């Protein structure tokens, strides 16, 4: 269909532009779509895009606007107050700011769809709501509208929410358009997905971003698949991969690398509301954390992440128990059998179930996806759907039989309920991933497994070393394997914070030297260096010029290949920010080859200060140009919980940092 009225090049500075005669006697029927270029690099805290409004005086309450806010956040006001209707539908970190300088043109569609009583609003190809009512509003039958206006809504004779900003182009439609129509009205995105709702994975959410350039040119990433909101464990999460092979311009159809099958792979629209939005999947396995190196030696791809148990998570797992029993310098799974109280099972080589109040094997074995066999034979058990029909969430059996897994809740051996970290291979470059093997307990029986530090581990230059970070209470853990991941041993690095979620990152500075930066508790990065690979490490150093919140946020870390002014340089990705996850800038610093010493010269803000800016994932591409995908909201507020399409990918050359 034509558009009803179409205009462009408005300018919004501090001052509303009236559209009245091109646009009220034009809106007819009771269903409309509004689509809009625009562009907000400087937003007000508050502002309106567009309204339509009773402008007299008794009727402040009359009108329909769309607005947003300086955090991102996009959403409409549909008001009538003869009708008795006050609606408000919006959804944070829904907008981009500015893009390598310039300000970035969002493409924003809003549905008003009376036939199906649906609000729905799209932007930037994204479909950030869509919310059904049992009492229709249509956006133009508000009771006394004598108002179009750009840049703010007129209420009572005087501009409301008045905008700064451009509206490049608007057009209105009478009529609710489809879907698939959405899908044709081109975009002008600075970003692309990787991950996304609706495909194979068919998680609704993502987080825990990593990139990874491997030797052939081939750029992998891999992703928290989370099902149940954007929650950490407890949880349903998978943990899946992408690649792409053209510089990161298109990536593969996502495939999983470490899987759980107790649940079914729903695609849910997690609740957003105070009452249900800390629904929490309660009884599903899942995987969190994932982390990705290239071994030389073998050639293969490795990719470690945590493992945890049916129901748990870090906040439950028990920490004095490392779910391994040491038996003369080896350590074997502990297995608790349907009825006892107690531990009485170990899993032996070739998966023999052996049962230690008596020392027999038994005539189950666990094969190498962690199943349970009786005589050779597969047990199984009822996977478990969710869902909110009953107006809270309820996680029930679904008819479908999988097979038995040690780590489901209806498994007949259950492994400790304790936080693992597993680790699976890939021979084809992250086309197939083998099944996972659990790495072994690295400080002591009675001391949980250490939580992986998500995003790469690192091959050194001149060895076949690969080491990945791991934290725990009080010290950095780094786990080093010789041997393509076969054999592993801990350094342990001490750090002086207790309690700290200290995410670590590693760049190899020269040979052998290798500089980690990490998350602490003190609103600084913090640094240390080993110079025998990995053996010994550092005092711990803190970076001033960047800040981070008190909880803090992963920092993503490279050693970029070229010079840069004529130095080594080292690329830092982190929100730059007291107060929240946002500000995220790229932080270039120059190696000083005298000491080893960072100078941090660039500051490249990704955004605008206040947009969102969480966990990231930066990569070298083969072309020297640098891929970052990233987590585009505050991930730690408790208001932006269960966002779709967050996690987002860039191209950027260093040209544009410097
Ligand atoms: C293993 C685990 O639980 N890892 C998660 C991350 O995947 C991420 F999600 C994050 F929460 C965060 O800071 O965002 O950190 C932790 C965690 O939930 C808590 O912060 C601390 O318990
Ligand atoms: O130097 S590596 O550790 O092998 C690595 C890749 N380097 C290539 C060198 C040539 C240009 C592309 C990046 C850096 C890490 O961030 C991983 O991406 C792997």
């Amino acid at each position: 269909i034509s558009p009803i009225f179409q205009g462009g090049s408005y300018q919004l500075n501090n001052k509303s532009i009236d559209i009245s005669s091109l646009l009220l006697d034009k809106l007819s029927g009771e269903s409309q779509t509004v689509v809009m270029k625009f562009k907000a690099d400087k937003p007000n805290s508050l502002q309106a895009l567009f309204g339509l409004s009773n402008s007299k005086a008794g009727f402040k309450n009359n009108y329909f606007s769309i607005f947003m806010r300086d955090s991102g956040e996009i959403g409409v006001e549909i008001r009538d107050a003869q009708k008795g209707i006050n609606y408000l539908f919006s959804r944070p970190a829904s907008l981009w700011g500015k893009h390598k300088g310039q300000a970035v043109e969002n493409t924003l569609v809003f549905v008003s769809d009376s036939k199906d009583k649906t609000y729905t609003m799209y932007v930037n190809g994204i479909e950030v709501f869509s919310e059904t009512v049992d009492t229709f509003l249509p956006i133009s039958n508000i009771n006394g509208i004598d108002k179009a206006t750009l840049g703010a809504v007129n209420r009572e004779g005087k501009e409301h929410y008045l905008a700064k900003g451009s509206i490049d182009e608007i057009s209105l439609f009478n009529k609710a358009i489809s879907d698939q129509e959405v899908s044709t009205i081109p975009l002008s995105n600075p970003f692309q997905l990787i991950f996304q709702s609706g495909d194979s994975t068919q998680a609704n959410y993502f987080r825990i971003p990593t990139l990874y350039t491997l030797s052939s040119g081939r750029v992998l990433s891999s992703i928290d698949a989370r099902y149940g909101g954007t929650h950490d464990s407890k949880s349903k999460i998978n943990i899946a991969t992408s690649y792409s092979d053209d510089n990161g311009k298109t990536w593969s159809e996502p495939i999983f690398a470490m899987k759980f099958n107790d649940y079914e792979e729903q695609l849910v629209y997690w609740p957003r509301d105070n009452k249900l939005k800390n629904s929490q999947i309660s009884g599903s396995a899942s995987f969190i954390d994932s982390s990705i190196v290239e071994d030389k030696k073998s050639g293969k791809t490795i990719l470690l992440a945590d493992v945890m148990p049916a129901g748990i998570g870090n906040n439950n797992a028990n920490k004095a128990d490392s779910g391994f029993k040491e038996i003369n310098g080896h350590y074997y799974l502990k297995l608790k059998k349907n009825g006892d109280n107690d531990f009485r099972y170990t899993v032996r080589e070739n998966g023999v179930v052996y049962n230690e109040t008596t020392n027999k094997p038994t005539n189950y074995t666990i094969n190498d996806k962690y199943e349970v066999l009786e005589g050779g034979k597969s047990l199984t058990v009822e996977q478990y759907s969710v869902d909110f029909d009953s107006g809270s969430l309820r996680e029930r059996h679904n008819g479908k039989q999988v097979p038995m897994n040690v780590f489901y809740k209806d498994s007949l051996f259950k492994v400790t309920p304790t936080n693992y970290i597993a680790m699976t291979t890939s021979q084809n470059r992250g086309e197939s991933w083998e099944q996972f093997k659990l790495l072994p307990p690295f400080l002591g029986e009675k001391h949980n497994g250490t939580y992986l530090c998500p995003g790469q581990g690192l091959a050194l230059k001149s060895s076949n070393r690969l080491i990945f970070a791991t934290y725990t209470s009080g010290e950095l853990t780094y786990l080093i394997s010789d041997d393509s991941g076969q054999t592993w041993k801990k350094s342990s690095a001490s750090i002086p914070f207790k309690n700290a979620t200290a995410e670590a990152q590693m760049v190899e500075l020269r040979d052998g030297v290798i500089r980690t930066f990490f998350r602490t508790t003190t609103g600084k990065i913090a640094y240390m260096t080993s110079r025998d690979s990995g053996e010994t490490w550092s005092k711990v150093s803190y970076i001033d010029g960047i800040q981070q919140t008190s909880y803090g946020t992963q920092v993503s870390a490279i050693k970029y290949s070229q010079l840069i002014d004529g130095k080594e340089a080292v690329i830092l990705s982190t929100p730059n920010s007291r107060s929240g996850r946002k500000g995220g800038q790229l932080v270039v610093g120059l190696v000083n080859k005298e000491d080893d010493s960072i100078d941090w010269k660039y500051h490249y803000g990704i955004d605008l200060p206040s947009y969102g800016y969480a966990y990231s994932a930066i990569t070298e591409l083969p072309n020297h140009h640098i891929g970052v995908l990233f987590e585009k909201y505050d991930s730690w507020s408790r208001n932006e919980l269960h966002l779709s399409n967050v996690v987002q990918y860039i191209d950027l050359e260093i040209n544009d940092l410097t």
